[PDB]
């Protein structure tokens, strides 16, 4: 009479941790979204056969609307999971589920597993510089949302990075490319004039974190818009004012311009 | 000719990665630190039993000053493993490891387990409201930094959260706790008196993220700054202003008194 949050990772099967592993092959009954991100090396059925267990996927609806209809009226009288991409509580309103749990009289656990908000460590960036982060959504009709071009301004003023997710929308199999994160960005720039992002801003991008080979780009907007950095999922990262081994990072192992080298103190 | 930089995750040796796990067992060589953090929920002995291999534990000296002459030589003939607590390259020296790995004609891979920094989402506190992250450093002689207690200040001043990781002295396993975290803090406010730290100041402690049972605690310093957090390592946070989803988190979770539904949402 347990439910448990399980991090499946980055990329594969294979990125959830020996415990999640390990108690998610004993629960009862195994259920997981696939909407909050995209695990672009693996497939519902390669989980299933590390896991040894059927797992009826959920939609946003389910989830949101009827998680307490769905899943906690079993974790009453059986051992339950729900397994998720990344980790379970990250950049997900997965953390008000166990409010729900709670409610129905049904103890959580949580079992984490690597995520993307640690992974951007790979980028050369000390993880502690980086400030409030912020989500570069698809516009919709004649909505056009514009607050992470904010959030890029006020971190830059501190001289802190910014770490940008992309947009998402499973149902339609879409997965926002860096490619297109900077396009709208310049159309922000266009709009707003302050200066924060435009052809000469030095961004890196990382695509596919968590399989052997991800992509680790460092460029110039103009440089870098039209380049290909492979399939989704990919992020967005607007350094602020670098260290030098950052710097020196970028250049060596994301291939940036030795031009950036030349730090500004 | 390979290097694999591996997470080990975050409590004990069920925090690794499959892939991990895995990959670990196929090396002919794996070294470990445990300078940068320790895994208090296990120990070398049973880490070493479950990857099989034996460990070669390497100093804070071993690593920045001789990975390359202690590591990459036989990186270079053969499949090597380093081993590190949560996630690799998170600690702010690792990341030009890699660049010493090229420089020695080594190639490097890096597999990701859970860190810290993403597994504070199980606080309820909204990941992309975390701002700049720092160290709570112990005074000492003639010196008193204070640094950590204006990233403090310039994060809620934007209602951002802070993420205030405690000092350690591995050597030694001397850990500091969230109580003397505290106590410092209400030290510092006595001395640059800026309104940051105080008896009223809202705070969240998170011990022990990984383990099943983890000690997750909210409330007003003047009520936690003597309770018993338990068994280290702690973790301070010191939130901003709240969503009001973020603060019935800490308290239906976290125990977290109903003031803050009201005083600081
Ligand atoms: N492996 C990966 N590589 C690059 N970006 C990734 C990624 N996994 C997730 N993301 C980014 O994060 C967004 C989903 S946000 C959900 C994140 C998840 N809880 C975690 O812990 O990672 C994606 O749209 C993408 O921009
Ligand atoms: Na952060």
């Amino acid at each position: 009479m347990v439910l448990y949050f399980i991090g499946l990772g980055l990329y594969d099967e294979r990125d959830i941790t020996v415990k999640g592993l390990e108690i998610a092959k004993k629960c009862d009954y195994v259920f997981a979204e696939f909407y909050t991100s995209l695990m672009a090396g693996t497939t519902l059925g390669r989980i299933q056969k590390l896991i040894g267990k059927e797992i009826r996927v959920l939609s946003r609806e389910d989830v949101e609307l009827n998680f307490e209809n769905i899943v906690l009226p079993l974790a009453k009288e059986n051992d339950v999971a729900f397994l998720t991409p990344g980790d379970p509580l990250v950049a997900t309103t997965h953390a008000e589920l166990r409010i729900r749990a709670k409610r129905a009289g049904v103890e959580s656990y949580v079992i984490h597993a690597p995520s993307i908000y640690s992974a951007v460590g790979i980028t050369g960036l000390h993880i502690y510089k980086f400030g409030k982060s912020a989500t570069v959504a698809y516009p919709e009709g004649n909505w056009f949302p514009t607050s992470y071009y904010d959030v890029i301004k006020e971190n830059a003023e501190r001289g802190l990075h910014t770490l940008l997710f992309l947009d998402i929308k499973a149902e339609k199999r879409m997965y926002m490319t860096a490619n297109e994160a900077m396009e709208l960005l310049l159309k922000v720039e266009d709009m707003k004039k302050g200066g924060v992002f435009t052809d000469d801003t030095l961004v890196v991008v990382l695509a596919r974190a968590g399989s052997l080979n991800p992509t680790i780009r460092a460029g110039y907007v103009k440089d870098l818009i039209r380049e290909d950095f492979g399939d989704p999922p990919h992020i967005l990262i607007v350094p602020g004012k670098m260290h030098i081994v950052e710097a020196e990072y970028l250049v060596e192992i994301a291939g940036a311009p030795r031009e950036i080298l030349r730090v500004n103190v």
